């Protein structure tokens, strides 16, 4: 997931009150406090929230975890999950939670003050390197980002188990040791084996536990696991190897037999969901399931025979978070592209369909929180001319202000724009940072930052920078830093981004290119001194287009790039490129080791050597391509580094690449 | 060993006639020829030679190998070893060759012509990645360049038995199968449990196999052995853990049991056996034995009651190479450094010693063979001023010239003198290659091209370069090179080259300063833009001296550098260094990882990922190292290339070297 560096807000719901930290109090607002003090009076800081409508929250201290209840000012349970802290998942019930320590899922009940602790209970015995339970599976595709799920009432947990002894690894070495040290990874490369899921449920009354009988093909992907609300039946979003195929099945949660199928989603490129079924408040017939079926992600209401009772949210825009209803089912609450693909606004609808309603009109990026009430809502909005305003409101009645931020120096300028795409209809956004104390009558070198891969977008109405400040550093060195969503890009609708599908690259440079001509058509530029630099997916594109367009790149440097898709995931990879059986063309065009011989410029390729997301072995064959292509690329590697470079030695990383720019651009 | 890369010879003894290829015929001369199709019309070229005296050779073609007598012009035997090629060593007999394949030692015996093959027979069934039988072993120290041993008439094979369970190994991985595999290395680190060498005899007419019984330590290292002429007897250079005694033991070869010590070496640094005994002809009780005792290598004369009979060669000078005796076993042939330690002469010496002859007192680089009979010489001569000049002569009688070969553009100038080490006592000679074009009226940058290692000497009286010509290739770049034997060098002395033990890099940094003294004192030479380059442990130096000395050496290339001695081999780590845990200072001193923020100009890295003499892990550690230190190196990997890169791929490693130094130094 493209992620912004150095961001640049504690506000929450907790019952009918909106709580913000400030260092000592945590002040509750409707205006009472609860000072640190106070607080550890009451111990036998830093908390995660169980329940915002009941205010549960957990404390993390040493020697333990300590539940306490914000609004009544009670310590609940006291938890020992034996140090094990990232797998934690609290049961809705508040007083038992499930976590993963030593391969192995277990269970641990709390204890009430002075009332004794009891001995956590294992629901797995047999968990092993290629044996994994109640982790995350299918590389996080999906929407997967766990591997436990509760049922609604707390009697069941759902899980996952995951055979990956069919995977072949990849090894990550961690050099810190005296002799290094290796462990596998079981990355499944594109056209290879799968691992195999099943879905375990323990029931808690009885310790038993059922597997789900998903049966064959083995390799199915199962996924958005969604408890009904009677806990009678699990749902799953099957999707099939080819991925143009997702089955909503129901199954029994008693038995593990499966029960029936709702509906079935088909696409001709792909089909994928993201998120689970919602149900109404109070139903247990009646879900909510986002579907981007119809070219936009959108709202669907079904029943759970199957019928589709109605499609929500209609138009050429996409819902890009569903935050709810309001108490009685009759209102939609969800975050949307709307306004704009470049803005994000709350907006509430009938759920019988029809207009919207923006909640928060003002222009710009808007993050909120509907209360637990479904009565009021936290807002944090930014815009280009607004750093941070903060409101709290009463849907309906009047809106309150918490907060609003606003030089004898300089900063550099950020202009925007849009340009034609390589197709002349297509319309793409950009975002230009403009050389610290730019001179219109000069000639400036300018760095194209781009990422161009699915699921990001980098060009909206925000605040400064939006790729970690690289843009704003690069340009206080005398760097214009250009960048444009090219088709491809997020939030812009189904045809806009599977216009690359089995096609990875093409269409995406010949976006960038249309940028590179508008650049061109500028005077201050120096058409001599065009650069490109990118992550991840951007990596590949800064590699492809110095191998593909050499005349116009002439010095680059990729971070963590994709080389030979043939190497990428299963999951994310064959999604969009297909397998490479049933896309040899496809490929091999998108094959850079095949073209190392193109490269005539400067490249620099980084990368972290413990990389789970994009395995080092990508950049370390580009180099070896290269050797054999007599072609002279640079290399750095963070060897205690995975995917990216965060924390302080981020310092490290951007004065390594700003420095390569400035030395050979 | 230092391996000087880009050589710019089929010259050889053959029974009484010196031999040599000719493309199409292999010209025997006292002059008849043998052409391919006359040798190809008796086959059912290259060679390997198996006995000069008798004109034995095997040859490599598809499918097995081919033994023939070059004198008798007739086939020998047809040897099948399963395609195993590495390993082999025949048997001084002829009709038999012994291989490992699979992790097993194996003795084929030859069929000759039309008359039968036999299958091969298994001297060992149990190998295995952590049981090694028949490869060398303790990390190819001690001279020690095989792990099987026949004894004289082909009666029994001694082989090596290496069980390296106990050794934690370092991974190795091959890049280029779709995921990548890793490899155990058992790479012995200083300071760790050291892997168990045992030695096996194994009989060829019972098929019976016994064990030395070396007893304890079972770390202790077994080297140079060495069969006793009548075969009953296995002689062991025994040395222990801290590498300062060396125990010469007979063993019995019928049963394994120790028989007796002849002698013991000590030293107060180091003892290194590099040789094996050597009997005098027809004898089964004398036998000489090299040492550098006495501060100089030298052949000493034993009897086998462990008596010292007498030390045949002395003088402050060393002797490089034994060549053998005379017919009766009255005179001893070698070659050394009498004549100066830039030249290598071939010499005689009466066994009674005395006064030596120089057989070859032309100033230069004499590499001479010993004709069987010990009448004559093939002499290999090259100066700076004579390219080659091949001569043969009849010890006592004439010389014939074989050959000698000797422009309107230029070649770097090459000089060559001498300057005070540190001490200010010791001489240290040194060469410089001038910039192309070279004009005395202009200031130029210099590049210390710098070794610094035991073992190797970089500077002799040779024709062209010794370090691949390197040196010439950036000297033709504008940039002067300089090198400069530092004490720790080679053929020198004990004296010069163990005032290193135990303080690695603090007596080579300050001799290679001198020679930093010596340029700034050349009025041409300009003093802000001094660079260094080098490779294993000058790798090592390359980057010390930028840490220690940072505004001297402006920009660095570190190829395959030891960056912490804790991380390199027991066997040449702690001869030099002694165990870490014996000397913290010493190894804390030298490991550059603790220095990373000293690092101020630029130097780039350089490392074959699969390396298996300096491990990858020593460069990637010191990137980490800079780091967390927020310093800059540069880097480059070859993922397919061991310690050096050879073959065409070197043009790949030469142009990113010299790029590097023509873009910041």
């Amino acid at each position: 997931e493209f992620y912004n560096f150095y961001p640049e807000v504690g506000l929450q719901w907790m019952g009918d009150n909106y709580v913000f930290i400030e260092g000592d109090d945590l002040v509750f607002n409707k205006t009472t406090r609860f000072s640190a003090a106070d607080l550890n009076a009451l111990m036998p800081p830093s908390f995660r929230t169980l329940d915002a409508g009941r205010g549960l929250v957990v404390l993390f201290t040493q020697g333990g975890l300590v539940g306490f209840d914000m609004l009544a000012r009670k310590v609940t349970y006291l938890f020992d999950t034996n140090e094990e802290t990232a797998s934690l998942d609290f049961s809705p019930v508040g007083d038992r939670v499930a976590y993963v320590r030593n391969h192995n899922l277990y269970i641990a009940r709390g204890g009430k003050l002075g009332e004794g602790m009891s001995r956590a209970i294992a629901v797995t015995i047999d968990g092993t390197e290629t044996l994994v339970y109640g982790q995350a599976v299918h590389q996080r595709e999906f929407g997967i980002e766990k591997g436990t799920f509760w049922s609604p009432k707390g009697s069941c947990l759902a899980f996952y188990r995951m055979d990956q002894s069919m995977v072949k690894p990849t090894p990550i070495v961690d050099y810190h040791p005296l002799e290094a040290e290796s462990k596998p990874l079981y990355y499944p490369m594109a056209g290879t084996p799968s691992h195999h899921v099943t879905v375990g449920i323990y029931h808690l009354a009885t310790g038993k536990t059922v597997y789900l009988q998903t049966g064959e093909p083995k390799e199915k992907f199962l996924t958005n696991l969604s408890w009904s609300p009677d806990e009678n039946i699990l749902y799953v979003a099957e999707v099939n190897r080819a991925q143009n195929e997702c089955k909503v099945n129901a199954y029994d949660a008693e038995t593990g037999r499966f029960v029936r199928t709702l509906f079935v989603e088909t696409d001709k490129h792909y089909v994928e969901p993201l998120h689970p079924l919602t149900f109404l408040p109070g139903s247990n017939n009646q879900f909510i399931w986002q579907s981007r079926r119809d070219g936009w992600n959108h709202l669907y209401l079904y029943d759970t025979t199957g019928r589709l009772i109605r499609q929500v949210t209609k138009g050429e825009w996409e819902v890009t978070n569903f935050a709810g209803f309001d108490p009685k089912g009759t209102r939609l609450y969800f975050e949307s592209t709307e306004a704009s693909p470049l803005e994000r606004h709350f907006y509430c609808i009938d759920i019988k369909g029809g207009k919207t309603k923006d909640l928060t009109p003002e222009s710009g990026m808007h993050r909120t929180q509907l209360s637990p009430d479904g009565s009021a809502i936290i807002d944090i909005f930014q815009s280009p001319t607004v750093p941070r305003k903060v409101t709290v409101t009463n849907i309906g009645k009047g809106s309150h202000t918490l907060l609003e931020a606003k030089t004898g120096y300089a900063m550099p300028e950020i202009r925007t724009g849009t340009i034609m795409a390589a197709d002349g209809q297509t319309p793409l956004y950009y975002k230009l940072t403009m050389p610290l104390h730019f001179d219109p009558a000069k000639k400036y070198p300018v760095i194209v930052y781009v990422y161009g891969g699915p699921h990001a977008q980098l060009v909206t109405k925000t605040w400064r920078s939006s790729v970690g400040g690289w843009d704003i550093y690069m340009a206080q060195k005398g760097y214009a830093v250009f960048t444009v969503d090219s088709r491809g890009s997020a939030n812009r609708g189904a045809a806009f981004e599977q216009v690359i599908h089995r096609r990875l690259g093409q269409t995406e440079m010949a976006d960038q290119m249309c940028g590179v001509d508008f650049l061109k058509s500028q005077s201050w530029v120096d058409a001599d001194r065009i650069g490109v630099h990118g992550w991840s997916y951007g990596g590949f594109m800064t590699t492809n287009l110095m191998l593909t367009h050499g005349d116009v790149f002439k010095v680059g440097v990729a971070g963590g790039p994709v080389i030979d898709w043939n190497r990428y995931e299963i999951m994310y990879g064959e999604r969009y490129f297909d397998a490479p059986q049933e896309n040899p063309e496809g490929y091999d065009a998108a094959n850079l080791l095949k073209r190392a011989g193109d490269l005539k410029g400067r490249l620099m390729l980084i990368h972290g050597a413990i990389d789970p997301v994009v395995v080092w072995q990508h950049s370390l064959l580009f180099l070896d391509a290269c050797v054999k292509a007599r072609t002279y690329p640079d290399y750095y590697v963070y060897p205690s580094h995975e995917h990216n470079v965060m924390g302080p030695d981020r310092v490290h990383l951007y004065e390594t690449i700003t420095r390569y720019f400035t030395d050979h651009l």
